[PDB]
């Protein structure tokens, strides 16, 4: 069988295929966007000379309920240390090619736990339209999703575009979590360490919690605990 032998043939690619590589979520079609004005931005109650001011071991009221301060806005002015989605303030990653799984991410730094990894960016989606392009996928072999729920009605879709979180993998034992930041008046998806993570280790996360399409896709993560599929 011909497609049989389409999969065998198996070759190398220097490259990942085609994306548009970019900073921020970008909308599109009739997708509801959030904004806040410098003003409606929460204020926490952190020094500008505290030792790490609103940093990741700090008692800082906007970090522990997962709000982003604003520059303008923040008692800690410049040394604000929670401002790592506006400054895209990622640990340095490498793409690298696996061979079961396609591309993959790692890090160039050990990552410790609960540590900002990355942003899961793409095109800002509603419902109705990507429903719409896994029923295009689906009818035309399309086996590659990247596609993530915010919330009801606004999905994102790193397919088109996105970042290097659009190479991050599935695994059934998880070194990352999504967790969902308020940031300059909108919701926000942040890829967060669960672990310490050593440099060079595959950067993961369970796509069975908030992704789409996969439900047909075998899994190989390789994990112990692997239940088989990635939704
Ligand atoms: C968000 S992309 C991850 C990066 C992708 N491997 C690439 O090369 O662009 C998710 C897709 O990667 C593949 N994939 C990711 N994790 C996998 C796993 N654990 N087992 C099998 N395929 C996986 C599937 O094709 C899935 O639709
Ligand atoms: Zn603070
Ligand atoms: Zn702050
Ligand atoms: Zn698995």
């Amino acid at each position: 069988k011909l497609l049989r032998e389409l999969r065998e043939t198996q070759e190398s690619e220097r490259k990942p295929p085609p994306y548009k590589h970019i900073k921020v979520n970008k909308p599109y079609g009739k997708v509801q966007i959030y904004t806040a004005d410098i003003s409606e931005i929460p204020k926490c109650n952190c020094k500008p000379t505290d030792e790490n001011p609103c940093g990741f071991d700090s008692e800082c009221l906007n970090r522990m309920l997962m709000f982003e301060c604003h520059p303008q806005v923040c008692p800690a002015g410049e040394f604000c240390q929670n401002q790592c989605f506006t400054k895209r303030q990622y640990p340095e990653t490498k793409i690298i090619k696996t061979l079961q799984r396609g591309w993959g991410l790692v890090a160039k730094r050990d990552i410790r736990k609960g540590e900002f990894v990355n942003e899961y960016v793409g095109e800002l989606i509603d419902e109705e339209e990507c429903m719409a392009r896994i029923k295009h996928a689906h009818e035309n072999d399309i086996t590659h999703f990247y596609m993530l729920t915010i919330d009801k009605d606004r999905i994102i879709d790193a397919g088109p575009k996105g970042n290097y979180s659009r190479f991050m993998n599935h695994s059934c034992q998880p070194n990352c979590e999504t967790l969902k930041w308020t940031v300059n008046g909108d919701t926000r998806v942040g890829l967060f360490a669960v672990c310490d993570i050593p440099a060079g280790t595959e950067l993961t996360f369970n796509y069975n919690l908030d992704c789409l399409g996969n439900e047909k896709t075998v899994c190989r993560c390789g994990a112990s605990n692997c239940s088989g599929f990635l939704g």
